RNA sequence: GAUGAGACGCGUUUUAGAGCUAGAAAUAGCAAGUUAAAAUAAGGCUAGUCCGUUAUCAACUUGAAAAAGUGGCACCGAGUCGGUGCUU
DNA sequence: CGTGATTCCAGCGTCTCAAAGTCTACATA
DNA sequence: TATGTAGACTTATATTGGAATCACG
């Protein structure tokens, strides 16, 4: 058996494989296939590429969830309105219920009369015509106190209850008072009445444009303090507009009270709050905080309520009545200024609802800014309507009574105004009298945030705990719902657990183990020196015992001078000790323990390690909830071991935040020989005092083991739910599933044998304005004039000469000399660390030059002259934040530091890792799934090797040796780039074996930094275990190794293997092998079918018409009368063989035609497809000829044209245009596809080359003509193309290869699409006919596509 | 980063808002114009203040199904694989 | 009168939850 | 009066199939 290896590239639209051998050549072999074609032996390369739909995000998901279920509970408090109503609304009227719920019927299916509200036409039309709107009945039944028609009442609260505005504003505001100026001068008189010696003058002050302004709190309490020279914002006067702006200020200071005073009208303790406050100072003052929460109301109301009229209760329904009436008197005379001045527009204005007129806005789909849109410049060429254009001006034009900026209304208006109903209504009815709470807390109730679904299970979003199985209503929502314990699980299930064990809870923030960890953790680290000690000494157990006992709990933080004196000298009698770790300032504390023993008051209670589980359980407590009501009846079980002062304390404190480590991760495992725990390896380790990385880290302890045994594949049921387990988006996590079930079908094919190597690599998943501040910024700070001189735009910034010129202020980095804009071309860009020691392209790791050679010393930095020459430039640059501390140090890199080991150590570090950690998940999975066997000493036995390259390697290789990627030439390039990973990985872990711990998942481990630096110049590989002095990984491919100087040191043909001898790359065929490889007309292209799923149709109801192809919103509203959903997408076809009767002539005639399941009918065709076929008019249909095909089914033509069928009646182009690899590089190289890098002679030679083969371009276009002809059949688009093409022939070469790159797509694989070839826009060409494929020979395609079973369907029948 | 929940305002749609006069009619002219109720993905069985747009995958055989099984190799070339040898 | 070509058109805004970043003014040494 | 800290405000586009329309030989 040959050995081969297997290559993968991993994208979130695409998946690319590639098998290789020991020749770097892909493999061919026959592959059979099955089905009733002629054919029966193919021939296919083991390089291709999978292509599916990205997936999708669950969000439109969720929001098309909720919808449901807020849709849902909205009937159902409608419902339970009805239900009060039921008894006394029968005995009023028996059928009114019913016409309100067969309202939308038309008049034949109606069981009752057409008329809702009271069954007769001449009671609906006086109701409508004394109240024009529900808005005009509320106010009369809020002020009004007559007896009224119990239907009006319960339309009234009915539309009340369906429509309650939002519930943000926290507190109770039912007082309808909302006149800032009023209240706040009401303020000030009971404040002045209260202190008569100490008044403020409030004349002059504009609270009502200070207080209601869109501004921060804090921001108008300053404001509005301002406006008082005598008055502090921190006075009592400063703290009451506070609380009423709703802040939480202390009054402790302004009555010199021992109590915090903390008030806050959002906390529901407020009530208590300020009574106890009313307990100390007295009930003087109760009026004042009374006056200020008015203040507050009156605040929190500000603008979305307006309205200022005395007489009505309601505040609001009076606003929609002021809208209507301004509504109206506006609409007579803007209709009697048209007709006198503008007697034309008239019919325009007011009856085409095509138009943006008043008709469009009233009866059309117009909005209140597109009419105010059309009707400004109408009102501005008119006379007499200043008062009209004000207000459109002010939004108030022929507004609605509904509109967009209701959402600011809070429910407390609805309640009041329900209230002030129910008030006036109960005088006449009992039942009103007795249901009036009820009906008020259907209108107030809303599920808790923390509660959710009320669902006992049966779903897949459900938490909440019951405390009795019954039916749950707004009414008994206390005691039928387990909300203490619901909640508890809501916190946890959406907190995330220990990283290291996921099935251990983490630790609160500020829980005692945890703090202990963090102290112990950090304190067996630390170290002491002293006159008669030879050594700084670990500190040891005892003595980390006492400086925890007076130290850490004495103190709440400990200094470093706090442990010389108050410890080594006091009980070690030290004089003088040098403190190791951290200085000045401990950054742990035991916080929460002198915490405790301020408010239990009780120090041993705190020290006695029996009580360390429910302390724990009490921060829990603090940390896992923040209702104070909760935390009370959580500590309740506790409530025996304190005093009720000292309960109510713990109650008033609260805490919030997680750790990242779990108890048993800190005292709960054991290790197996020393039966102790992290914590007791902690607080005692003999003279080592291991941390938690060295403890979780040591090979000699069970805890690594444990650690390794436990993380492990805690999801590892199967590979589905792993997979989905994995943190990253679904499109990601969708490919990483294609890419394994491909590495799957890959060992399947090459006769199940594993291959030796699997390299992965996954693709990388404004800017302008932010350059021009940047550099606004530098050129200000420096105080030059080049933006004076040379103005530039943000756009034009996008350069990289012109902004790395604008970032050096029109100074050479090198020279002391100026550089030239329109010189910029001659100049020259050279990188500070040259690519000898880091390939690399940053901004930062480049420099403008007017010459490279300019820089001195090449062979390691830019020299000392150029340091000495112009550091100060440097620095000054580096302050005006023009260049980064990074490119500095790299420019002063001469003599700030010699050339350092390490930095060429993390040169190459940062040149082959990888940084996510995603590639290692899926690493680690592929390991998994292939190394499977162990040894004899019971290691696992990697027979497969996982490789994680980064896009970079592959993009530099692909860049040096002319191997370029087009991406919207076709989808090759996707297997190019996997068959490039495998060469490269392969490649580079042969050429350096130890490069495996770097590149490979466990096992092999890194060694240090000096045995990877060789010495200075040329060493011996083979001999001297020193692999690379200068720090590239790459240039051992390339046929010289190049520098910064320009020097050149030739590499041997061949390259091979140091130790083991083994040939790695022959450069004399290698490359040549890459390029047939690259070259190949055949790669496996298959789009992965996915039978589609989502929307039942277009989300939009379309109006009535004449047409079958209207599906119905219900099952007996008929689409003719009542119009429905349009669009039905497919979820796949069947192909039905069966007669149907020819009309007249009644004779069952033989068809066969594609039948389009809609996404609706899926479940009842697949309950029974014989029945559903019958019910379609299919009749005798042939079961066994049943052909599913999904969307992207392959079919091909006569000529090898290729059509995948996106649905039942449109086709998609099925071909790919492999093009030659000569004709992509000069598109790429003319079209300047990515940036003219590279040195100048190299330019040059491209551009001849571009300008000796520009009779390519010609022969692109006849290819594509070509392949037209073969595979597109679109006459006149190729032929728009053609003339196109032909007019444009003088065009310089430049913008005709990048209008063909954009010409491309004509061909490309799926749907047609528009594009442009300079100024001429070709529409897509549509296959509208799907009944040739009927007749073509289909193409079931494998996820690699290597096996294939082709089906004649004209064969069939 | 990945999810998950509780709320709102809309939007859309049919019917209700006796539209009128002069026309034999068509048509003309005139008046009014904002609101309401209902559905908001077909519905299902589990009858829930639940759930239905994310995730799944080619075909066949075995199977209800979670799933398993089902295809020679080398060689030279290369327009989306063509042929030769070997195995067979 | 099928048939190719042309055109439009598609449901959508807000808040809360729960998170850290950062100032800040009353304790605190 | 120079810090510690607890609190509290602030931050956190196009795609493509369907349908109609529209010419049209």
């Amino acid at each position: 058996d040959k050995k081969y290896s297997i290559g993968l590239a991993i994208g979130t639209n695409s998946v690319g494989w590639a098998v290789i051998t020991d020749e770097y050549k892909v493999p061919s072999k026959k592959f059979k296939v099955l089905g009733n074609t002629d054919r029966h032996s193919i021939k296919k390369n083991l390089i291709g590429a999978l292509l599916f739909d990205s997936g999708e995000t669950a969000e439109a998901t969720r929001l098309k969830r909720t919808a449901r279920r807020r849709y849902t509970r909205r009937k159902n408090r409608i419902c339970y309105l009805q239900e009060i109503f039921s008894n006394e609304m029968a005995k009023v009227d028996d059928s009114f219920f019913h016409r309100l719920e067969e309202s939308f019927l038309v008049e034949e299916d109606k069981k009752h009369e057409r008329h809702p509200i009271f069954g007769n036409i001449v009671d609906e039309v006086a109701y409508h015509e004394k109240y024009p709107t529900i808005y005009h009945l509320r106010k009369k039944l809020v002020d009004s106190t007559d007896k009224a028609d119990l239907r009006l009442i319960y339309l009234a609260l009915a539309h009340m209850i369906k429509f309650r505005g939002h519930f943000l504003i926290e507190g109770d505001l039912n007082p309808d008072n909302s006149d800032v100026d009023k209240l706040f001068i009401q303020l000030v008189q009971t404040y002045n009445q209260l202190f008569e010696e100490n008044p403020i003058n409030a004349s002059g002050v504009d609270a009502k444009a200070i207080l209601s302004a869109r501004l921060s709190k804090s921001r108008r309490l300053e404001n509005l303090i301002a406006q008082l020279p005598g008055e502090k914002k921190n006075g009592l006067f400063g703290n009451l507009i506070a609380l009423s702006l709703g802040l939480t200020p202390n009054f402790k200071s302004n009555f010199d009270l021992a109590e915090d005073a903390k008030l806050q009208l959002s906390k529901d303790t407020y009530d208590d709050d300020l009574d106890n406050l009313l307990a100390q100072i007295g009930d003087q003052y109760a009026d004042l905080f009374l006056a200020a929460k008015n203040l507050s109301d009156a605040i929190l109301l500000s603008d979305i309520l307006r309205v200022n009229t005395e007489i009505t209760k309601a505040p609001l329904s009076a606003s929609m009545i002021k809208r209507y009436d301004e509504h109206h008197q506006d609409l007579t005379l803007l209709k009697a200024l048209v007709r006198q001045q503008l007697p034309e527009k008239y019919k325009e204005i007011f009856f085409d609802q095509s138009k943006n007129g008043y008709a469009g806005y009233i009866d059309g789909g117009a909005s209140q800014e597109e009419f105010y849109k059309f009707i400004k410049p109408i009102l501005e060429k008119m006379d007499g309507t200043e008062e009209l254009l004000v207000k459109l001006n002010r939004e108030d034009l022929l507004r609605k009574q509904r509109t967009f900026d209701n959402g600011s209304i809070p429910h407390q208006i609805h309640l009041g105004e329900l209230h002030a109903i129910l008030r006036r209504q109960e005088d006449f009815y009992p039942f009103l009298k007795d249901n009036r709470e009820k009906i008020e807390k259907i209108l107030t109730f809303r599920i808790p945030y923390y509660v959710g679904p009320l669902a006992r299970g049966n779903s897949r979003f459900a938490w909440m705990t019951r405390k009795s199985e019954e039916t749950i209503t707004p009414w008994n929502f206390e005691e039928v719902v387990d909300k203490g314990a619901s909640a508890q699980s809501f916190i946890e299930r959406m907190t995330n657990f220990d990283k290291n064990l996921p099935n251990e809870k983490v630790l609160p923030k500020h829980s005692l183990l945890y703090e202990y960890f963090t102290v112990y953790n950090e304190l067996t680290k630390v170290k002491y020196v002293t006159e008669g000690m030879r050594k700084p000494a670990f500190l040891s157990g005892e003595q980390k015992k006492a400086i925890v006992d007076l130290l850490f709990k004495t103190n709440r933080k400990v200094t470093v001078k706090q442990l010389k004196e108050d410890y080594f000298k006091k009980i070690e009698c030290f004089d003088s000790v040098e403190i190791s770790g951290v200085e000045d300032r401990f950054n742990a504390s035991l916080g929460t323990y002198h915490d405790l023993l301020k408010i239990i008051k009780d120090k041993d209670f705190l020290d006695n390690e029996e009580n360390e589980d429910i302390l724990e359980d009490i921060v829990l407590t603090l940390t896992l909830f923040e209702d104070r009501e909760m935390i009370e009846e959580r500590l309740k079980t506790y409530a025996h071991l304190f005093d009720d002062k000292v309960m109510k304390q713990l109650k008033r404190r609260r805490y919030t935040g997680w750790g990242r480590l779990s108890r048993k991760l800190i005292n709960g495992i054991r290790d197996k020989q020393s039966g102790k725990t992290i914590l007791d390896f902690l607080k005692s380790d003999g003279f080592a005092n291991r941390n938690f990385m060295q403890l979780i880290h040591d090979d000699s302890l069970t805890f690594k083991e444990d650690i390794q045994k436990a993380q492990v594949s805690g999801q590892g049921d199967s590979l589905h739910e792993h997979i989905a387990n994995l943190a990253g988006s679904p499109a990601i996590k969708k490919g990483i599933l294609q890419t394994v079930k491909v590495v799957d079908e890959l060992v399947k094919v090459m006769g199940r044998h594993k291959p030796e190597n699997i390299v992965i690599e996954m693709a990388r998943e404004k800017n302008s304005r932010e350059r021009m501040k940047r550099i606004e910024e530098g050129i200000k700070e420096l105080g030059s004039q080049i933006l004076k001189e040379h103005p530039v735009e943000n756009t034009q910034l996008q350069n990289e000469k012109l902004y790395l010129y604008y970032l050096q202020n029109g100074r050479d980095m090198y020279v002391d000399q100026e550089l030239d804009i329109n010189r910029l071309s001659d100049y020259d860009v050279d990188a500070i660390v040259p690519q000898s020691f880091l390939k690399d392209d940053s901004i930062d790791n480049k420099v403008l030059t007017r010459s490279d050679k300019n820089r001195g010393k090449s062979d390691n930095v830019p020299s000392e002259e150029v340091v000495k020459k112009m550091k100060n430039y440097w620095r000054q640059l580096l302050n005006a934040k023009l260049i980064t501390q990074r490119k500095f140090d790299n420019l002063t890199k001469a003599e700030r530091g010699g050339l350092s080991e390490l930095d060429k150590a993390g040169f190459i570090k940062r040149q082959l890792v990888e940084t996510r950690q995603i590639t290692k998940h899926v690493a680690q999975i592929l390991d998994s799934r292939m190394n499977t066997k162990y040894d004899e000493n019971d290691k696992l036995i990697r027979e497969v090797k996982v490789i994680t390259l980064k896009s970079k390697l592959v993009s530099d290789f692909r860049k040096d040796f002319q191997f370029y990627k087009v991406r919207e030439i076709n989808n090759y390039h996707h297997a190019h780039d996997a068959y490039l990973n495998a060469v490269v990985g392969t490649a580079l872990i042969k050429k350096y074996p130890k490069l495996e711990s770097e590149f490979v998942y466990g096992d092999y481990k890194v060694y240090d930094v000096r045995k990877m630096i060789a010495k200075s110049e040329q060493e011996i590989g083979k001999a001297t275990a020193k692999y690379f002095f200068y720090s590239n990984i790459m240039n051992f491919f390339k046929t010289e190794i190049t520098l910064a100087n320009g020097e050149i040191r030739k590499r041997p043909l061949i390259e091979t293997n140091g130790e083991t001898g083994e040939i790695v790359w022959d450069k004399g065929r290698d490359f040549a092998t890459v390029r047939k490889v690259l070259s190949m007309p055949q790669v496996n292209i298959v789009k992965k079918t996915e039978v589609q799923t989502g929307g039942f149709s277009k989300e939009s109801i379309l109006p009535k018409r004449n047409s079958d192809k209207l599906i119905a919103r219900k099952k007996d509203w008929d689409p003719k009368k009542y119009g429905g959903f349009d669009s039905p997408t497919v979820a796949y076809s069947v192909l039905v063989v069966a007669k149907v009767e020819k009309g007249k002539s009644k004779k069952l005639k033989s068809v066969k035609e594609l039948l389009g399941i809609t996404i609706m009918e899926r479940s009842s065709f697949e309950k029974n497809p014989i029945d559903f076929l019958e019910a379609k008019g299919y009749k005798e249909v042939k079961k066994d000829l049943i052909i599913k095909l999904p969307k992207y089914s392959l079919f091909e033509l006569e000529n090898g044209r290729k059509r995948m069928l996106a649905s039942a009646g449109e086709l998609q182009k099925g071909n790919e245009l492999a093009l030659p690899s000569k004709y992509v590089n000069f598109l790429y190289l003319a079209s300047h596809y990515e940036k003219l890098k590279g040195s100048p002679e190299d330019n040059e030679q491209k551009q001849l080359f571009v300008e000796q083969h520009k009779h390519y371009l010609d022969e692109i276009i006849e290819q594509i003509s070509e392949f037209s002809k073969r595979v597109i059949l679109a006459d006149a688009n190729l032929d728009k193309v053609l003339s196109a093409y032909n007019k444009h022939r003088d065009k310089p070469i430049r913008e005709q290869a990048e209008n063909i790159i954009h010409l491309f797509t004509l061909t490309n694989l799926g749907a047609p699409a528009a594009f442009k070839y300079f100024d001429t826009t070709i529409d897509r060409k549509r296959y509208t006919s799907t009944k040739e494929v009927l007749d073509a020979t289909l193409i079931h395609q494998s996820i690699t596509g290597l096996y294939e079973t082709r089906i004649d369907l004209s064969q069939l029948g």
